[PDB]
């Protein structure tokens, strides 16, 4: 299936690049998956003094049965990278809510290794409770700043990502956990470490 809307003005696609820093004002290869529930513009915005890829999202009040149907699902296609000797993939993730008081966001990471059926998903989903936010200190520009880490030795289905396993695509999903989130999201410094 494909989720479609009228043409949208994204920032320039650029070329797939890791670490993804967005400092060339391009998306560095990041784009919505064709199945992403969010298809609105991906632009490059300042976040916490650095250029970051960004989008707006307000989850539906009526929650879909499939937990990813309404989710931003952003993908770096055909990067064809490998983890090397890195234990983690990590990135800076920022929120600027206009509304956030209940439920949570569940952030998942997956890859598409051609040697592993084109899907390998990190086991360590990261949950951010929206009630935690009002107590968290914001950045100078009013964002909540997370640095999200995924242990690449914890992958579902007994699949193992070796140092040399080709990862054709990288996917990040920010799923709605029965939440009332509305506002802007941003990613930066997507990298292995
Ligand atoms: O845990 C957080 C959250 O989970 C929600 O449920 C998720 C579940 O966690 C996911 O595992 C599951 O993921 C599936 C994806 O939705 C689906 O798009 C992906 O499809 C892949 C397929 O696996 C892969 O084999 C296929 O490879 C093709 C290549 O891309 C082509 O290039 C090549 O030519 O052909 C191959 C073979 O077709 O690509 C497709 C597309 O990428 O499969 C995933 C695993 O099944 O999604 C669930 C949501 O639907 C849950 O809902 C939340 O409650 C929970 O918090
Ligand atoms: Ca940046």
């Amino acid at each position: 299936r494909a989720v479609v809307e009228a043409p949208v003005e994204h920032a320039p696609i650029g070329k797939a690049t890791l670490p993804s820093t967005f400092e060339d004002s391009t998306r560095q290869g990041w784009a919505w998956d064709a199945t992403s529930g969010v298809q609105s513009a991906l632009t490059i915005k300042d976040a916490n003094e650095s250029k970051a890829i960004s989008w707006e999202v307000k989850y539906p009040e009526v929650k879909p049965v499939d937990g990813w149907a309404s989710a931003p699902r952003i993908m770096l296609g055909n990067v064809n990278t490998t983890r090397g000797n890195n234990k983690y993939l990590t990135f800076d993730f920022y929120l600027k809510p206009t509304q956030a008081s209940k439920g949570s966001l569940t952030i998942s990471l997956a890859f598409a290794p051609p040697s592993l059926g084109f899907w390998a998903q990190a086991t360590g989903d990261v949950n951010i409770p929206l009630s935690s936010l009002s107590k968290m200190k914001k950045t100078t520009d009013g964002l909540y700043h997370f640095q999200v880490k995924y242990d690449l030795d914890k992958i579902n289905d007994g699949k193992v990502l070796t140092a040399n396993t080709v990862l054709r695509d990288i996917t990040i999903v920010v799923a709605d956990g029965n939440s009332d989130f509305a506002g802007t999201m941003y990613l930066d410094n997507i990298r292995f470490e």
